[PDB]
């Protein structure tokens, strides 16, 4: 397959990634910046992401998501329904509303696309209607992340997909804060994209720290393979 070809063939290495990110949470302001690499052969990111701006307002955790699915591992017989690797080189737009239950949401827009070698995630993130003391804005999430099956599914109309899928952050008093996921991409260019049958990716994620860093920053390990269509 010609196409598969294409964007497989841009991933069929180690990729080194860089992820920027702008955030405004209750006019709390922040910016991170993040660095690594993904070898989508394997399913496999290493990230590690830096607050330039001080102290990030919002817990680690809850910007996981925000901080790239083109490095999935779909199964050779499924590599007709990736869409993320068939948007490139030209990229696609990554739009999310996440809604935290009984508190507030962010909405984030994020362009993905190469940068010469560099696979590169640029992203703006507005959250309102937050808690002062909340969960989030309060710090009580723990620094811990669990296992996810995301649902995929053509969104004919918008030439993309919609991704819909719920995050249970685990809090400190041993209880779960349900972050609830809505996702639409879209391809940047006008060329053929690959648009999938519906199946999910399973993500596993491990959170760690530097132990040299002294600012504020998350170390994030990924794998992600696509399943769901045997």
């Amino acid at each position: 397959d010609p196409m598969v070809s294409k964007g497989e063939e841009l991933f069929t290495g180690v990729v080194p990634i860089l992820v920027e990110l702008d955030g405004d949470v209750n006019g709390h302001k922040f910016s991170v910046s993040g660095e690594g690499e993904g070898d989508a052969t394997y399913g496999k990111l290493t990230l590690k992401f830096i607050c330039t701006t001080g102290k990030l307002p919002v817990p680690w955790p809850t910007l996981v998501t925000t901080f790239l699915m083109c490095f999935a591992r779909y199964p050779d017989h499924m590599k007709q329904h990736d869409f993320f690797k068939s948007a490139m080189p030209e990229g696609y737009v990554q739009e999310r509303t996440i809604f935290f239950k009984d508190d507030g949401n962010y909405k984030t827009r994020a362009e993905v696309k190469f940068e010469g070698d560099t696979l590169v995630n640029r992203i703006e993130l507005k959250g309102i209607d937050f808690k002062e003391d909340g969960n989030i804005l309060g710090h009580k999430l723990e620094y811990n992340y669990n296992s996810h099956n995301v649902y995929i599914m053509a969104d004919k109309q918008k030439n993309g997909i919609k991704v819909n899928f719920k995050i249970r952050h685990n809090i400190e008093d041993g209880s779960v804060q349900l972050a609830d996921h809505y996702q639409q991409n879209t391809p940047i260019g006008d060329g053929p994209v690959l648009l999938p049958d519906n199946h999910y990716l399973s993500y596993q994620s491990a959170l760690s720290k530097d132990p040299n860093e002294k600012r504020d920053h998350m170390v994030l390990l990924e794998f992600v393979t696509a399943a769901g269509i045997t």
